[PDB]
C-alpha cells in the first residue's frame, strides 16, 4: 500500500528556492516543489512537471538525493517520496495558483513554517549527502517516530509503471 510522489529542492550555494502553498492542503507552509506522480508519467517527468507548474522553472538535470517514506496513523497507504535536488535552473521563478516561489538564505530556512520532517533531513541535503528516511505522522503537525540514515547511493525502486 503506497502512493508515488516527488519532491524537488532548488539549491544554490547560499540559497534555496522554496514555495509557499497558497491555499488548500498545507496552505501557509513552505516546501520543496512536488506532488503525486500521475499514471502514464515517469517519476522524473513528474518531478519536472511539478517544478514547472509550481515554480515556472525548467532544469537541465535532477540529482537523486533521497528517499522519504511517510506513514500516517490509521492510514494503511504509505507515501513513497522520491527526493531530488537541482543546482542549475532556467527561467524566472513565478507563482502559480498553488505555490509562490521565494529564495531563502540557507541559514534563514523557516523550519517553523515548513513540514516537521524538514528539520531532520535538510541538514543532510545541505551537506550534499544522500539519505533514506521514514516519518510516522499523527495529523499534520506531529511526528510519532522517525528513522533517518545517510546512504552512499539512493536505492533504486524499479517502478515499471513510472
Ligand atoms: C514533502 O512534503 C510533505 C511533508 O514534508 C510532510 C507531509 O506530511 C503529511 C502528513 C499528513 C498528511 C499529508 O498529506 C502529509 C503530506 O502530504 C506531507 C508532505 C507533502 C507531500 C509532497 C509534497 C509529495 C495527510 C494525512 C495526515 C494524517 C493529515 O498527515
Ligand atoms: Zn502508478
Ligand atoms: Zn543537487
Ligand atoms: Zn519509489
Amino acid at each position: 500500500a503506497s502512493r508515488l510522489y516527488t519532491l524537488v529542492l532548488v539549491l544554490q550555494p547560499q540559497r534555496v528556492l522554496l514555495g509557499m502553498k497558497k491555499r488548500g492542503f498545507g496552505a501557509g507552509r513552505w516546501n520543496g516543489f512536488g506532488g503525486k506522480v500521475q499514471e502514464g508519467e515517469t517519476i522524473e517527468d513528474g518531478a519536472r512537471r511539478e517544478l514547472q507548474e509550481e515554480s515556472g522553472l525548467t532544469v537541465d538535470a535532477l540529482h537523486k538525493v533521497g528517499q522519504i517514506v511517510f506513514e500516517f496513523v490509521g492510514e494503511p497507504e504509505l507515501m513513497d517520496v522520491h527526493v531530488f535536488c537541482t543546482d542549475s535552473i532556467q527561467g524566472t521563478p513565478v507563482e502559480s495558483d498553488e505555490m509562490r516561489p521565494c529564495w531563502f538564505q540557507l541559514d534563514q530556512i523557516p523550519f517553523k513554517d515548513m513540514w516537521p520532517d524538514d528539520s531532520y533531513w535538510f541538514p543532510l541535503l545541505l551537506q550534499k549527502k544522500k539519505f533514506h528516511g521514514y516519518f510516522k505522522f499523527q495529523g499534520q503537525d506531529t511526528i510519532l517516530d522517525y528513522t533517518l540514515r545517510e546512504v552512499d547511493t539512493v536505492l533504486e525502486h524499479h517502478h515499471h509503471h513510472h
